[PDB]
C-alpha cells in the first residue's frame, strides 16, 4: 500500500492510503488532474452518482504515468496515459457496444471512488487508460473530460451539420468545455459556421480566441442568425449549460429539423416551446461524456497540433492540478 | 364556380362559393372530413399558422371523389382519393426532400385556407392526393391526418425500438391519434409491449381494446414498466398530448438512449430533468405529421385489413363530418 | 488439468487433456456444439483465419454447463451458458464499440483455439457467457452462431424493411442459418413478406414450414417479386450463400436503394451488375456474426417461445454433437 | 417554336426547331453543356435508358440563361440557372422523398429528350432550375452532373468518414468527377487525409493539384494505407471508374466496416472478394447523381470560392460546348 498526499472532500464545506494493484488493476503517478464544473456540484452535494459516498478524493479529469501494474494488466511501466473515467460493469447491454458512459453502474475515480487531486491512483483496469505518445500529462488531463464529452456530443451533431453546405453551429457557453468544443469542429468541419453565446462580454471575447466566427448574447442570436443563414435557422446547438432557459432560446434559432445537444445541466430542469419543436421536429439529444474511441480521437487531434490546450496549472480555459 | 354548403369560422366562438379548377388543380366532393384537436385550438384562437385568415372552413382530415379537374392535373374524375394536407411551396430545401409538412409557407386546407367541413373543396394540385382503392372516403378521412401522423412519429421511432428483442413502447393519451399510433405499431411489430398512458379509466379500457398490452395512470407506470423490463426502462415514449408534465414524466420512464416523440401540444412548453436528459443520452423528437409516403402507408394497412377505423359519423374514435 | 474425449482436426481429411481456469476464465462443460459449412470449409483447409493451426477441436457454436472458474470469473458454476465465439482483444477501435465481430486479432473457439467438439471447453473469459435461463444447451447451442448472425444481418436489414408498410425481403439459401434468419424475420415484423429462395424443391419447401410465405427458384424470382410488389422490387436480399451468381442475380431483384445483406460466401467473389447497383442506389453489406445483444436478444427470443429450434442431435434443420 | 443549332446523334458514329414554354415550362439559352463519359457511351449505343430513342441531342450537363416561360413557370427572364438532369414523374415513392435522380420514368435532357448540345433548351419545369447568383453559366455547367453527382456520392461516404479523427479516403479514378469529388472533400472536412488512385502518372499529378494529399497506382496503394492509417486501412473509396477490377482491389484497401461508393460503371460488373467483404463488414453503396439541394450545395460552394472550375471551353479537367 502507497501514501500519497490528496484533498479529501469530507463535508460539504493531507496524506492516504492507494492499495497495490492487482489483476489488471494499474497505478499511476498523477500529471494532471482538472478542475470541473461537476466536481463543484459534488463539492455542495447537489450532485451525488450511484455509489458516492464521503470521503471521497475528487477529481475525475486525470493523466499521469503508470508506476505498478497488477499481473494481468499487460501494460508498460513508465508509459504516459490518460484515464477514460466511466469504468462500466461490462455486463450490461450499453457496456456491450462500448456504452460505458451511460452504464446505470459506472464507477468513477472522483466521482464515485478516489480519483485524481492525489499523488498516485489506482485505476481498476488497464483498459480505461489511453496512451499518450507525445502530449504532457499536465496538458492532456482535460482530454479525459472536457475533451472526450465534447467529442461525443460533436458526433451527436455530425449528421445535423453534414445536411448542409454551410451550417451555422451554435455553441452556448463559454467555459472548459467550449475550449474543446469549438477547436474540435474547427479542426474537423473546415466550412462551419460557429456562433458563440455567453452573456459575459469576456467570454465572448474567448469564443472568438478559441475560432468562433460569430459571438452574441442570446437576445442579440436570432438576428445575426437570420442574417447569416438568409432566414434557415442554425443547423446545430450545442448546450454547455443547460437551462430551462438557454434550451427554450436555443430551440428556437434551429432550423426546421435541427437540434440541440444537451451537455450542460445547470438547471434542475430544461424546457421547450412544444409548438416550435412538433411544428418543425426539432430534437434535443442529451450527451454524457463519450467513448474510448472519442477519447483516442482528441489524444490524437491534440498530439497533431489540431487542438491546443488552454490550461492553467494550480499546484494542489481549463484548470489543472499538478499533482 | 361551383355552391357549397360548408360550416364558416367567422369570430372565435351555410353556403359559399368555391372556384372551379385551372392547371393542376382538383375539385373533390367531400365524402368525410374529420373533426381534429387541432380544428378546437384554431376555433378558439389559440392556434394560427402562416397565412391564416378569417373567415374560413375548417377541417384538414379529409376524404372524398374527384368531380372537376384543370387540364393539367392528370387524374380520372370519379376516383375516391384522401388528401394530403401539407402542401409545401416546392421550392424549399425540405420540400426538395419531400418534407412538406416542415415547410415554414406551406398552404393547409382548413388550416390556413378552405378546407373540408364543406361539400366541395378545392385541392391546389393533384400531386397532394392518394388514391383509395377499396376504402371509403368516411372511413379514410382520418388517415389524412391522425393516421399520417402516427406514422410519422411512428417512424422516426423505428431504430430506437429495433435495438431490442423485447421493447415496451410507451402510447401517452388515448384519443383519436392512439387509435392509429397502436393499430400501426401493432400492424408492424410482432414482438412490441405497448403500455398506454391516460388519467381516464375509460380511455386506458379503450387502449386495450386498440391493441394496447398494459395500461397505467402516469404515476404508477415506472413501477409496472420496471417489472416488465427488468428495470432497463422504456424504449420509446409516443406523448400524444405534450405538456410540461407528460414529457418530465416520460423522459423518466425511458431507457438510456431512449426517446420521447412529441407529437401532441397541448401545453406551452414541454420539460424534462436535465439530470436524467443528458446524463443517460435521453432525447426528444418533435414530429410533425408525416409524408406521402406515409399516407400512401396507411391507406395500404387499411385497406389490407390491418387497421380498423373507429369513427363517429356526424352530418354537418375520431369524429368524421359527412359530408 | 482435465482430462477430455474431443474430435480432432489433426489433417486437412480421442482423448484430450484441458488446463484450468485461471483469472477470468470458465470451464464448461459441452451441452451442445453444432456442426456449421465453416467447420467443412476449414475441416477442407479453404478457410484459415488468424492464428489458426494444426491440430485443433473444432466448433464454434457452444453452449453448455459452468463446472470450474478462475478467482475473477463472477460466474455461478450450474448456469447453463452459451459461448460467443468471437473474442476480441478488446484493445482495438471495433472491440471499443462492442463489435468483437470484426476485431483482426479475434479468438475463435473451434476455428483459432480448442472449441465445442469435445466433453469441456475453456472460454477465455466468463465476459464471452451469455446464461440460458430456461433453453437446454443442447437447443441452444445454434444460437451462438446461426442464431446470432441471422440477427446481426437482420439487424443490418431493418432500415431498409422499416421503409415499406408491406416489404418483401428474400433469403437465399435454405439450411442452417435459414432457420434462424426465417423465423426471426417473423418473429419481429408482423408485416413483412418472406420469399424463400433456392434450388432444391426440398429446400424450399422447408422454407415455407419455417415460415417463408413463397418460395421460388432464382430465375423465377422476378416475376413473381413483380407480381408481390407491382413492379417496385424487393426491399432487402439477405444472402446466406454469397456467390458471383447469387449476388448478382438478387441485386437485380431489388427496389431502388434496397441492399443485399451478404452473410454466406461460398464463393470466393461476388458480383454485381454495375448500371444496376449505380443507377438505382443500390447496396452490398457484408455481415459477420453479431454482437452480444444479438446473442441475448435470440436467447431471449427462444426462450419466449418466438423462435423454435429444428436440431439434429448427434452423438459424437441444424445439427447439434452432445456432448 | 425557335429556330437553334444544334448537335445531332443520328446514327451511333445543324439546325434544328424547339417548342414554345407552355405551362411550367421554361425555355433557356445555353451557356454551357458539359461532355461526359455518359456522352460517349449514348454515342457508342452501349447505354439507354428508358425513353431514349433517335435521334437525340445530348449534353446532360447544363446551364444558360432563361429567355421564355410558359404562364405557370414563377421565374425571371434574364436570370442565369443550372439545370437539374434528372426528372422525375413526381408520382413514384422515390420522387415523394425527393429522390428524383433514382426515379425509374426519369425524363433526362441530353440521355432520353433533347439536352443542350444546343443554342436553346427547353425544361419541363422551373422546379429543376437553380439560380446562378453570380457563378457564369459556362463555369456552372459541370455542377448539373460532375458536380452534382460527387456532392451525392460524398454524402453518402459522410457517415463513414465523420467516425474517424484522422481518416485516409481514397478516390479511384481522376477525371471529370474527380475535379469536385475531391474538392467537395477539402471543402468540408479539414482533417481527411485524399488519397488518389490512377494508372496515369499525369492523372496522378492532377490529383495532386486538385488537392489530394498523396496518390498511387492501384497496385502500391496497400503499402501507402497501410503507412498512413497504421493497418487500419481507408474509411472510404469512391469509385469513380467501377470495373470488376477496381471495385475488387479498393474493397481490400477498406478499414472493417468501411464502404466503396460507386459511382463509375465502366466495366459491365463490378466484384468484391465474398471473405474480405463479408467478414470484415464492408460495404458498396452505388451512387446516381444527387438531390436539388446537393446541386443548390455545389453552386453555393463554388460562389463563396471554396470550388474552382477546371474547364476546357470548346465552341460547338471537364469541357464545356458553348454554346
Ligand atoms: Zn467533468
Ligand atoms: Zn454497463
Ligand atoms: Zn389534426
Ligand atoms: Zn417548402
Ligand atoms: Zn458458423
Ligand atoms: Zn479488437
Ligand atoms: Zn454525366
Ligand atoms: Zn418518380
Amino acid at each position: 500500500m502507497v501514501k500519497s498526499k490528496a484533498a479529501l472532500l469530507k463535508k460539504f464545506s493531507e496524506d492516504v492510503n492507494i492499495p497495490e494493484p492487482q489483476g489488471e488493476e494499474v497505478l499511476i503517478r498523477i500529471g494532471g488532474a482538472g478542475v470541473c464544473r461537476t466536481d463543484l456540484r459534488v463539492w455542495k452535494g447537489v450532485e451525488a452518482k450511484q455509489g458516492f459516498r464521503l470521503p471521497i478524493i475528487l477529481g475525475h479529469e486525470n493523466a499521469g504515468t503508470i508506476v505498478e501494474v497488477g499481473e494481468l494488466a499487460k501494460v508498460k511501466k513508465g508509459d504516459n496515459v490518460v484515464v477514460y473515467a466511466t469504468w462500466g460493469d461490462l455486463t450490461c447491454r450499453y457496456c456491450r457496444e462500448g456504452k460505458f458512459n451511460i452504464c446505470k453502474n459506472q464507477i468513477i475515480p472522483g466521482q464515485t471512488t478516489n480519483g485524481g487531486f492525489s499523488e498516485y491512483m489506482l485505476v481498476k483496469s488497464s483498459r480505461w487508460l489511453v496512451k499518450l505518445n507525445s502530449l504532457s500529462p499536465v496538458e492532456a488531463a482535460p482530454l479525459a473530460d472536457a475533451g472526450t464529452t465534447s467529442m461525443g456530443a460533436i458526433r451527436q451533431a455530425l449528421p445535423f451539420i453534414s445536411k448542409f453546405a454551410e451550417p451555422v453551429v451554435i455553441v452556448n457557453g463559454i467555459g472548459g468545455l467550449a475550449v474543446y468544443t469549438i477547436q474540435i469542429l474547427k479542426a474537423l468541419m473546415k466550412n462551419i459556421t460557429i456562433v458563440g453565446i455567453s452573456r459575459s462580454k469576456k467570454h465572448r471575447d474567448f469564443a472568438l480566441e478559441l475560432g468562433a466566427d460569430y459571438v452574441s448574447e442570446m437576445k442579440d442570436a436570432e438576428s445575426l442568425i437570420n442574417k447569416l443563414t438568409d432566414g434557415l435557422g442554425a443547423s446545430i446547438a450545442i448546450d454547455l449549460v443547460g437551462t430551462e432557459e438557454t434550451t427554450y432560446n436555443l430551440g428556437k434559432l434551429l432550423a426546421q429539423e435541427g437540434a440541440i445537444i444537451l451537455v450542460g445541466m445547470e438547471g434542475k430542469r430544461v424546457s421547450l416551446e412544444a409548438f416550435d419543436t412538433a411544428v418543425w421536429n426539432k430534437k434535443l439529444l442529451g450527451s454524457n461524456y463519450g467513448s474510448l474511441n472519442d477519447l483516442e480521437d482528441v489524444v490524437r487531434l491534440s498530439e497533431s497540433g489540431k487542438i491546443k490546450p488552454y490550461i492553467i496549472k494550480v499546484p494542489l480555459g481549463r484548470q489543472v492540478i499538478t499533482p
